[PDB]
DNA sequence: CCGAATTCG
């Protein structure tokens, strides 16, 4: 009843390859999940094309025009609009930003942000620095609003570690819930095909954090989406996706 | 997108 979903998914646009069966594996799982609102990234203008046919459900608000970017979808009937930002990441080198939608969804207040910090082992500083911007960000934020950041953090472990750490008040959604085995790792090339690895690595990429007053939002499920192995061969992904519901209460 | 290689202005 006062239940939200969302679903997060870096759907790698940069991927060239079969693309149309790909795309139509994640509108598959937006059309049958159908959750409050997805966070997108690597997204491409051809892919945002196909999203306004094929998920015409969501409006679409966009990272960039150009190159590849984010999005976020809001479920139309469901969730209201009432502002758009977007903050730059100065340093990035790979067009990177802070993605902020505000909203109302079932009498409630929200900042929604999605990001994709920027990417590789080499550029772990500029990654961090990134982190601590989307941080800071959340921190702002007017306290009359809750704050859910859902992307594609590209985050090591010891990367966190080594910057001391979340916030007392910002909050991980996987470690919330007690760091479930099932959903554990996002990125995984013993599990997930698509980048032809032959080398096993798994790491927790895509990440959930949200800044509320106590009790106020309460994770209740957190999924891996885009697991069935299209007709190809290959997953709609590199990422596996991650459903997320929670309840809101007051 | 790991870790490494190639292309070219
Ligand atoms: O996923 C981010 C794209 C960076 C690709 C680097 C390829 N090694």
């Amino acid at each position: 009843s006062s239940t939200i979903s969302f679903i997060t998914w870096n759907i790698d646009g940069l991927d060239g390859c079969n693309l149309p069966e790909r795309a139509r594996g994640v509108c598959s799982c937006l059309a049958l999940y159908s959750p409050d609102v997805v966070f997108l990234q690597e997204v491409i203008p051809p892919y945002c094309a196909y999203l306004k046919k094929r998920a015409a459900s969501y409006t679409i608000i966009t990272g960039n025009e150009e190159g590849y970017f984010t999005a976020i979808l809001l479920k139309k009937g469901r969730v209201k609009f009432k502002s758009q930002e977007i903050i730059p990441f100065p340093n990035t080198k790979m067009m990177r930003n802070l993605l902020c939608v505000n909203v109302s969804l079932g009498g409630n207040e929200f900042c929604l942000m999605t990001s994709h910090l920027e990417s590789t082992r080499e550029h772990s500083a500029e990654r961090i620095r990134q982190l601590k911007t989307v941080l800071g960000k959340m921190q702002e934020a007017p306290d009359s609003t809750t704050v859910i950041f859902a992307g594609d953090t590209n985050l090591r472990d010891q990367e966190v570690i080594k910057c001391g750490g979340l916030p007392d008040n910002v909050f991980d959604a996987w470690e919330f819930l007690g760091k479930p085995k099932h959903c554990q790792y996002t990125w995984d090339t013993k599990a997930n095909n698509n980048l032809r690895i032959p080398a096993a690595y798994k790491h927790r990429f895509d990440r959930i954090f949200f800044r509320a007053e106590e009790g106020h939002l309460i994770p209740q499920s957190l999924d891996l989406v885009g697991l069935e192995k299209l007709d190809c061969g290959r997953f709609p992904s590199d990422h596996w996706g991650l459903l997320c519901t929670l309840n809101v209460v007051l």
